[PDB]
């Protein structure tokens, strides 16, 4: 971390490093949206 | 010489320079002034 490893911080023996991450959540809900469309009904004309 | 040579001693005939040297010293006290400081810290960042 620059803001927080001070000239004064370290000339203490405190020396900060930042671990940022993101866990890997469980679906516990993977939800599907099915619809009935007529966007290919002119597919079967050749 | 500045404060001699005059326009009344000119025709004297008697004008005067100056030979001035500084001689080389002896370093009989050679003084150290070392001290710890904390302005670098921030150098060890990368």
């Amino acid at each position: 971390d620059p803001d927080l490893n001070s000239a004064s911080q370290l000339a203490q023996g405190k020396v900060y490093w930042n671990i940022r991450f993101t866990d890997v959540p469980p679906a516990e809900n993977p939800n599907f949206r099915v619809e009935v469309t007529d966007q290919w009904l002119t597919e079967v004309l050749d």
